DNA sequence: AGGCGGCACGGTCTGTTGAG
DNA sequence: CTCAACAGACCGTGCCGCCTGC
């Protein structure tokens, strides 16, 4: 019946088990423990734990797909919506147990279920195709890089940060943009983005 | 240490399998068949599987101690020694897999009390990017962190070192004074291939 | 229902080659077209499926038993070439043959002690009519008669595998009197198509 | 090699459970406890339990060739060999479950050369040894050897073991001499066949 | 520094029964 | 005749350290 809800009950806890322990360390006895289900109830929705990793990566590529287009519509444009794009994933990497594992389950092991659209080329091209918009609007410089800044961006956005608690993850991201707009914005409206960066910290 | 090359060829294949697979993805089955010796010889140089991910990181932080002292033996500027160190610590993670596994192991667990590479590399910059402020090659206002948090996926997220100097421009155009900026900008693009 | 004969016939082609025990209840459902909740309204067990596929065999061995209209020795030799033309006719019977060989969760009488006890009655009654010698160990015959037809493949030539096998018995069992009366009754039963 | 003392302990208890419960039911957790080893001591000798088939049917096949070199040119005829050989398999069909499992695995392994296959290796030794048993009497000049080949191999099944084998075979041979052998050596070939049973 | 062996879970999935 | 969930061993083997005759 409505026990289709009793399916993300393990995903929201297999991600916390994926992000903290890693992939090849998450025992299915441990995953099925942090949930409230039995060894066979997990198999009814997932063939292998490789199928629990390729489906948990769709909950990431589809939760940033509806936050990079549905977030638009009205308000923000070019290099102004790129900041709000990050200050929201930075929240869901803290206030959400799911997609903070997808950032790790995309470097320490790619899933093996066809097809394989890698999420890094989904960020090193959603930013590039939006970074290209800032040159034709005088929001950034014109002599700067065109493709060497995108892979530089989705990079410091990661920064691993695990090592440190999830309290300085959305607030250190504000320092990343603080240094970035120093070598991009043509100085005139440089403080127009610092005013936004220092205020996007404590929200989603 | 005479015929100790037995353990010198174990970590050579142990690092290649820790890179083209993973840590636990690689078992002792192939790691002794891909190397070329029995398990009875493996347990004469190493105590366990974790002692490999403890003898590989301690050769990654042993190379991060030789090249770190080879730039302080000439006469570089503190900011110059820091930026010619990120091009040296990136020309090694492209060729040899014996040091690429340390890039792969220290991500998905080091054995105590060895200093972790992330904690070490992030404090190598802070110590260097502070004497680079005492020489007034870096402004005093900007917080020095500003560290390896940005120089992370330089090789992870995968000409290639051209991406390294591409972000050095964005840093110098912000933390380095506008006068001494013309030096380190053209002295970082001076050579991206060596 | 009609599906009662569906999850038992499609489950017969997946029983012989696989070996029953190695046949998953998932592939049975997938190869029958039914559901995993439809099987358990008609069987409720994979053990109850074996007893269900042997009952359609033992009740077709006693359904061919209603043929007591020739000589008592012939009302048995005709069953031999009447059984070889059944275990090749479709997946059924063969799946019952494959199941009876290995572990049989039977109980429908015994798997083979019905073809050894009731395939000797239609032979002992052929002794009191003097088609079989009265001074032979008759129980020693049925215990060593239900093989051969089991075959060394458990080609396609099976009647000749049994016709030139029946001849060995009709030389030391059936008297020299009516010996050819059943020798010729094998080359004529050797032709099917 | 002490492993030979252990590898023989595992393969023996494995064939005992193969003879009774079959291959598709022999629990691996029950073998190591029925033999006296551990789950890993078995893996050092057998990866998967398909190697408990190419190691059991390897003995069943080699012991067939070891019961042919003892009867090479010993002095037996071309039919006296198959007579003292059918009671040769009657040995380890009761005294040892090893070869007893060999005369049972007719479904498992369904096929991979150069495995002799326990039926092509028994139809051959029957057919290619009756070609000389049709010359020096013993076999009539009309009995198709290729037809009794598929009959001779099945017949060794005998009983429920597919007792009751070492005595059911005696009647199986006595009822087969009368219908294949001349009436001059019919009472002479059943001679060392009624006595060729009171010990096997 | 051997070949042989000790336990234990890694995950895959099996034949099953309560919601409605 | 259904979609759901149920526990449980099924077989691999991974990783180690006991006494072990090639």
């Amino acid at each position: 019946l409505r026990a289709e809800q009793t399916r993300a009950t393990i995903i929201g806890a297999a991600a916390d088990l994926f992000d903290r322990r890693g992939y090849e360390s998450t025992t299915l006895s441990e995953i099925v423990a942090h949930a409230g289900v039995t060894k066979g109830a997990l198999y009814f929705h997932f063939a292998a734990k490789e199928d629990l990793a390729h489906a948990i990566l769709e909950i990431q590529s589809r939760t940033s797909r509806r936050l990079a287009k549905d977030l638009d519509g009205r308000g923000y444009s070019s290099l102004e919506a790129l900041m709000r794009l990050t200050f929201g994933m930075a929240r869901l990497c803290v206030q959400g147990p799911v997609l903070r594992a997808g950032l790790r389950l995309a470097t320490a092991g790619v899933p093996v279920r066809p097809p394989l659209p890698h999420p890094f080329t989904e960020w090193r091209e959603i930013a590039t195709s939006r970074l290209l918009d800032a040159v034709r609007q005088s929001d950034v410089h014109q002599d700067i890089d065109v493709d060497s800044v995108a892979h530089t961006l989705v990079c410091s956005v990661v920064g691993t940060r695990t090592l440190e608690p999830a309290g300085r993850e959305p607030r250190r991201l504000a320092e990343m943009w603080y240094i970035l707009i120093r070598g991009m914005v043509p100085v005139t409206r440089r403080a127009r983005y610092v005013t936004l960066a220092a205020r996007l910290e404590q929200e989603t």
